[PDB]
């Protein structure tokens, strides 16, 4: 069985006057993530992990963060891989992410064609350290495992 | 073989009047890690990597005790009960001081004991942050972990 | 099948007067990474992911960062020695994935050169080696161009 690992990282600044969208869930908050796309740090980190596992390069090579994640899953499937699972962490000082985690997992699972039991998202703060601990930005990390057919 | 990956991250601030406990090892040092638990940054990241691979959420979603070895063992029991077995764990601790390398063996032996795994399936690595950022100024300590499971 | 995961992290400061070598690629730039060896952050993070998946400790356990032998060391030589220890311990490498994070210079145009070196060093085909490039969106020391971070993941199977 030809198993492959991938890992992803993303970070965006948080700014006034942008919606906060993470894992495709819009979360009520006075600030949101700055980027070219909707800046969805969590979907971007998972997309990178998936391309990384498939050795299809990265998000910048290929490319709604949902649309991108769905095109990523297509390209990975087309390259002959199946997705075993995704795990991820979002690091944000605020707001509270816990009540939105199930929604992110549902969006991710739909977009990757997986059952919910193969998708995990975890939330952390940065314990008031650094730009994350001060609310100036939000980070996501992801890991994915593929099997090549 | 139904293999699954998990990854974990944790960071705590260094403060006076706390012991420094990492990988269950008490490390002599003028400061220790701040949290509501014993703030064992390494055991927390590994615990999160293990729940993450089993798709059982995270430490937050779970476990009220301060002793992070008790939490790591309960983690292992939940993982086992969910039908998985652990292939291995690897991890990194980042601290500008003290030097962590002489303390790594003891963390390996604590984690191995708590997960019921032989030493050869348990790895801990030590890094500094090259005097960059809050880590590089000695203001806290970060750990990263990865774990692989097989659902049986 | 006895599969094992490894992960790696490294970060170095950018300073005047050093070459910039990442993934074994010399990149033209006014600053380079500072460390004991040539400070190749990406090879170091992959080297740590490889030792970590094989439970062989870490780069500092094998190549001391205060031993004169490794002052200015070409980090490809350490990567190749790491891969030989990992194979000798009974493992084959399934694949490596990695990310380099720098606000500057642009790293995306150099990814394919880094993959080529790493694949050659690990005795792997290109389709088992991946390197991704990111910026830090002007956040923190990485966002202000003060250093460059690398992250890696390696998957082994024990024979
Ligand atoms: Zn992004
Ligand atoms: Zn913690
Ligand atoms: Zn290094």
């Amino acid at each position: 069985m030809d198993v492959r690992i991938g890992q992803g990282y993303d970070v965006h600044q948080l700014v006034e006057g942008r919606p906060l969208i993470i894992g495709g869930v819009t979360i009520p908050y006075e600030r949101g993530l700055l980027g070219h796309s909707d800046a969805d740090v969590l979907l971007h980190a998972i997309t990178d992990a998936l391309f990384g596992a498939a050795a299809l390069g990265d998000i910048g090579r290929h490319f709604d963060s949902r649309v991108l994640l769905r095109a990523c899953a297509e390209r990975v499937k087309a390259a002959g891989f199946t997705i075993q699972n995704v795990d991820s962490t979002v690091i944000a000082q605020a707001p509270k992410l816990a009540p939105h985690i199930d929604g992110m997992r549902a969006n991710i699972a739909a977009d990757l064609g997986l059952p919910l039991e193969r998708v995990n998202v975890k939330a952390k703060t940065n314990e008031k350290l650094g730009y994350l601990g001060r609310g100036e930005g939000i980070e996501a990390q992801a890991a994915a495992l593929l099997v090549k057919q």
